[PDB]
């Protein structure tokens, strides 16, 4: 039985810029990091970076939807969005859905997103005002 | 301040396989669904999968490495992956790595990977036997 997300891996084509993206700008810890990748933690996530030079920079109208979306407080949101607009990060979309996200790309074009949120907010929200043909589950 | 992985939305080409893949196949918690999306958990992972008419089915030799990998316990890892396997789910990679791991693919091709073991085992592992230019970090 599956318990949970054990890590998530992202192919990168430079090492050393997206160690200096998750790192520096999304402000994860740094454990260890080798000539062709990097271990990172962000509260329980276990991020992997692995260097991949066939890796393409993917402009996002060109990349389908998957994305990568990252926990952070309402408190602490505006700010953070803000210093990532002040180093030049790349916005994808503008929020449509209930809960703050700020919808942001890697230096590769991996879709990523801050957050404030939990699931069992957004079914509440959900619960309120359903979306288009939905259909809810139960205990 | 990053708190940990928000949500992971996968994008999909055919909704119902991919809600039945998540659900029935990997044992996930189904919550809702709708006529573009499903939302499934999985411990405390929120998993969205989003039909996207972008999303093509993608042979493992066109797509890069990144993955997405769950966690399972050792006494749980062999007889899941063996049905997984019966089930027709195609592998992707042998493990090569410290901790059990199975390589496998989703209908769209999305590389998945269930793993036995935590960031913390894997550092201790990699202190005895460093990968080629490995470094560490403390704290
Ligand atoms: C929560 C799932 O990713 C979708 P959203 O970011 O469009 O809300
Ligand atoms: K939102
Ligand atoms: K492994
Ligand atoms: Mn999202
Ligand atoms: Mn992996
Ligand atoms: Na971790
Ligand atoms: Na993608
Ligand atoms: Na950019
Ligand atoms: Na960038
Ligand atoms: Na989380
Ligand atoms: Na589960
Ligand atoms: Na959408
Ligand atoms: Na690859
Ligand atoms: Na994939
Ligand atoms: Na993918």
């Amino acid at each position: 039985m599956l318990s949970g997300l054990n890590h998530l891996t992202l192919a990168v084509s430079q090492l050393a810029p997206s160690v200096a993206f998750y790192q520096q700008l999304l402000g994860m810890t740094l454990h260890a990091r080798w000539d062709s990748g990097a271990y990172l933690s962000c509260g329980d996530l276990w991020l992997c970076l692995s260097l991949d030079p066939q890796r393409r920079v993917t402009p996002p109208e060109e990349s389908d939807y998957t994305h990568y979306a990252f926990s952070i407080s309402e408190a602490d949101f505006a700010s953070f969005a803000a210093r990532l607009e002040a180093a030049g990060v790349a916005v994808w979309k503008l929020n449509r859905s209930e809960g703050a996200s700020h919808y942001f790309l890697d230096p590769d074009g991996h879709k990523l997103e801050l957050h404030v949120g939990s699931l069992a907010q957004r079914l509440a929200a959900c619960r309120e005002q359903p979306y288009k043909g939905m259909v809810f589950f139960e205990q």
